């Protein structure tokens, strides 16, 4: 099944909003599949925002995500990626739909709560950057029967 990678920022962990986040990720019926809190080392921050490298906001970047630990997560569940953009919301949390993560939570662009891979192809890259096969699990949910075909 497809599978995204996601990510609470040190914004959220500082505002203790991990439990908030989760469920509004389980609920929606994504699976969690992997997740660990960690701190983020100097080298993964950059080569993860490494397409960013250039940028006026990248220093800032850089700081802010290597400032507290984040919870780092693999979620699974039929068209992962977009769903997990979709209650995620714009990149701008004054422009994210109330009801979505940013939108309900972030305040400001560069303090927005959550990434999320923004497309199948960075969904791979980044769950293999930031996970091991083994740290990943695969399992059947008794909601399964419910939440497809």
């Amino acid at each position: 099944m497809e599978r995204t990678f996601l990510m609470i920022k040190p914004d959220a962990v500082q505002r203790n909003l991990i439990g908030e986040v989760i469920s509004r990720i389980e609920r929606k019926g994504l699976k969690l599949v992997g997740g660990k809190l960690m701190q983020v080392p100097m080298e993964l921050a950059e080569t993860h925002y490494g397409e960013h490298q250039g940028k006026p906001f990248y220093n800032d970047l850089i700081s802010f995500i290597t400032s507290a630990p984040v919870f780092a997560m693999v979620v699974e569940g039929e068209d992962a990626v977009n769903v997990s953009r979709h209650i995620i919301g714009s990149t701008n949390p004054s422009e994210a739909s109330p009801g979505s993560i940013r939108g309900d939570l972030g305040l400001t662009v560069g303090r927005n709560i959550i990434h999320g891979s923004d497309s199948l192809e960075s969904a791979e890259r980044e769950i293999n950057l930031w996970f091991n096969e083994n740290e990943i699990t695969s399992y059947a949910s008794p909601r399964d029967a419910w939440l497809y075909e």
